[PDB]
C-alpha cells in the first residue's frame, strides 16, 4: 500500500468488524500520522482461533502458519464471513 | 497424575480447545520442566461461566 491518502475512521466506525486491535498506536491517532512501508495481509481462519493472531500466541495457527513478532506495530481486523464462505466448501486449507 | 512422561504440546497444538489459559507459567515452557504434585480437575459448567 503506497502513495495514497488513507482515511482510517471509516474502517473502525463501521459495523461488520468484531475485532479492531491496534498495537503500537491508538485508533484515534491514526488520522494524524504518516506511515512508512505499509503492507496488508489477508487470510481466512476458523472462528475460535482469532485469538491466536496476536504477539505471543501458541496453537497450530500461530506455530505453523502465521507468526507475528513480539514488537509488532499495526492493527488486526477480523469479521464473520459465514454468508460468503459457507454453503461443502473444502478449498480453504491449513497446515497441520 | 504421577510417574509418567507428559507431552503438553499435543494439547494446545490441537483444535477442539477454546480456552487454554496458563497462570504461573508459559505454554511454550511446559515441555522443558519437571512437575510436582500434579492433579487434574474435571466438571461441566454453563456456556457463559
Amino acid at each position: 500500500i503506497s502513495n495514497c491518502v488513507a482515511d482510517y475512521s471509516v474502517l473502525y466506525n463501521s459495523a461488520s468488524f468484531s475485532t479492531f486491535k491496534c498495537y503500537g498506536v491508538s485508533p484515534t491517532k491514526l488520522n494524524d500520522l504518516c506511515f512508512t512501508n505499509v503492507y496488508a495481509d489477508s487470510f481466512v481462519i476458523r472462528g475460535d482461533e482469532v485469538r491466536q493472531i496476536a504477539p505471543g500466541q501458541t496453537g497450530k495457527i500461530a506455530d505453523y502458519n502465521y507468526k507475528l513478532p513480539d514488537d509488532f506495530t499495526g492493527c488486526v481486523i477480523a469479521w464473520n464471513s459465514n454468508n460468503l464462505d459457507s454453503k461443502g466448501n473444502y478449498n480453504y486449507l491449513y497446515r497441520l
